[PDB]
């Protein structure tokens, strides 16, 4: 009949009313997001005199504990990044309000998916793409700090926000899927389109999965459409194979889930199972990017910084991010020294 003395709905969510003031401090403006965790509101901090994004976690033990896991990782990252130059969203405070854990973040702007929607999924320039790429690579180098060793585990355009709607600076959000490098506990991880081959194949993984995800993201930012839009894992892996070919044999011989996608022939070589798809490696990135045809769909023909030479540098960096082998896949430090950023 009544939940949390009337403050909650039947689904454990705080009922957000515009104009409330929590603790004589946070003036609640409006709802700016929601999900299974709970809600996100726009609120004015009266003490600090600034807008904030406040994440109100559901009044439910399971979501409360997952939120505290993220708080620990956010506070751990704040100790290593005062001055805030490695592009991770700043958690500035948390408190309990009417049996809800409230996490106070800095107010950011639109996410990179919204931005893509605003271009009607036709992409943004190689110049803006490069700026995002550098910041994201720098951010991955900071996660790679030995004392952190944090896998985000869910990089995608909706989890990268602009700081200011009129600047190109970005921050990474949502460390709810994130963990520190350790023994393998989880196997169904990452959002399908940005899922890495080692995770699809059921194999050991590390911080390299985030670099795979970044490769996929950057091509999407420039094209507008996801690179590998699988409706299921078998479709996902087939779309990777269209572009990058059959994975190397030394990987597939290890893979527990290889037979979900492939068949080991009597001579010990691998090919696809029948489920449609272009032959292996015949949908070349070179043509998806439009290297010699004026970029994706010809729309960058004659734009500054979209020459063939510029496109081959972008292509080369991306193919290093989409290495099937996570041991030889490009790492943050050397991605930053790639010719694409000079
Ligand atoms: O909660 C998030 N995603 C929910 C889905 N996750 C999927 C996997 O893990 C479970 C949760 N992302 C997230 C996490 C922490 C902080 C924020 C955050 C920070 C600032 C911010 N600013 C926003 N919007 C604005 O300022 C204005 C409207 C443009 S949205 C927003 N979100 C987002």
């Amino acid at each position: 009949k009544v939940y949390n003395d009337g403050y909650d709905d039947d689904n454990y969510d705080y009922i957000v009313k515009n104009g409330e003031k929590w603790m004589d401090r946070y003036e609640i403006d409006s709802l700016i997001g929601k999900g299974s965790f709970g809600q996100v509101v726009k609120a004015y901090d009266r003490v600090e005199q600034e807008w904030v994004a406040i994440k109100i976690i559901k009044n439910k033990k399971a979501f409360l504990n997952q939120a505290q896991i993220e708080v620990r990782l956010l506070e751990l990252m704040n100790k290593h990044d005062t001055e805030m130059k490695y592009y991770i969203v700043h958690l500035k405070r948390h408190f309990m309000f009417r049996n809800h854990l409230c996490l106070v973040f800095e107010m950011l702007s639109y996410n990179l998916y919204d931005l893509l929607r605003n271009t009607n999924f036709r992409g943004v320039s190689l110049n803006l793409t490069r700026k995002f790429a550098q910041q994201m690579c720098t951010a991955l180098l900071f996660l790679a700090t030995p004392e952190l060793s944090i896998i985000h585990c869910d990089l995608k355009p909706e989890n990268i926000l602009l700081c200011n709607p009129k600047r190109s600076a970005i921050k990474i959000v949502d460390f709810g899927s994130s963990c520190q490098l350790g023994q393998r506990i989880y196997q169904y991880i990452q959002s399908r389109f940005y899922r890495s081959p080692e995770v699809l194949l059921g194999m050991p993984y590390d911080l390299a999965i985030d670099m795979w995800s970044l490769g996929c993201i950057l091509v999407e930012m420039h094209t507008g459409e996801p690179l590998f839009s699988g409706a299921n894992e078998v479709d996902q892996m087939n779309k990777i194979v269209e572009v990058l070919g059959i994975p190397p044999a030394h990987i597939l011989d290890q893979a527990p889930k290889a037979r979900k996608f492939f068949e080991k022939l009597p001579d010990g070589t691998w090919n696809l199972k029948k489920t449609e798809y272009k032959p292996p490696g015949t949908r070349k990135l070179h043509n998806i990017l439009g290297v010699e045809t004026g970029g994706p769909g010809g729309r960058r023909a004659g734009e500054s910084g979209h020459t063939v030479a510029d496109y081959l540098k972008f292509k080369d960096l991306i193919l290093r991010m989409l290495d099937y082998d996570p041991k030889t896949r490009i790492q943050p430090y050397y991605a930053l020294q790639h010719s694409f950023f000079k």
